[PDB]
């Protein structure tokens, strides 16, 4: 229905404005556009399902996130790939996952101020209904 389709649209507004928070802190550059295949080659080999905050603005405009929960899935796998690919006790390793695990800790502290667990719950049950 047009409330359904409401709903879904408050949703993709409402995460496009957290991803744009996400993407100006400058801790977080390096999650904004997928990893250069020139500069990094072995990284679409590494990394089966890479995911940045591009792909994931590129996703809610393709109406891909119905839920906060989809969406958090999406965040969670910029954080794991970073940790995954990025794991050695080297400084530069060690800074992004510093940097990896403070995205995933500020979408999730966003979302727990500033999502009501209502609005969720509508957007999990028309999706369930689907
Ligand atoms: C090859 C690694 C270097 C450290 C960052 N990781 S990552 O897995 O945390 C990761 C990176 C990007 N995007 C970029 O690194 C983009 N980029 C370049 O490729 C060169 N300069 C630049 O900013 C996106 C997501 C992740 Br999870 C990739």
């Amino acid at each position: 229905s047009m409330q359904e389709e409401d709903t879904f649209r408050e949703l993709r507004i409402f995460l496009r404005n957290v991803t744009h928070r996400l993407a100006i802190d400058k801790r977080f550059r390096v999650f904004t556009k997928p990893v250069d295949p020139d500069e990094v080659p072995d990284y679409v080999t590494v990394i089966k399902q890479p995911m940045d905050l591009s792909s994931v603005i590129s996703k809610i405009d393709l109406h891909k996130y119905l839920t906060v929960k989809d969406y958090l899935r999406d965040i969670d796998l910029i954080c794991s790939n970073a940790l995954e690919y990025n794991p050695d006790r080297d400084p530069g390793d060690r800074l992004i996952r510093h940097r990896a695990c403070a995205l995933r800790d500020t979408a999730y502290a966003i979302i727990k101020e500033e999502l009501d667990e209502d609005f969720e719950q509508l957007c999990e049950e028309i999706q369930e209904s689907r």
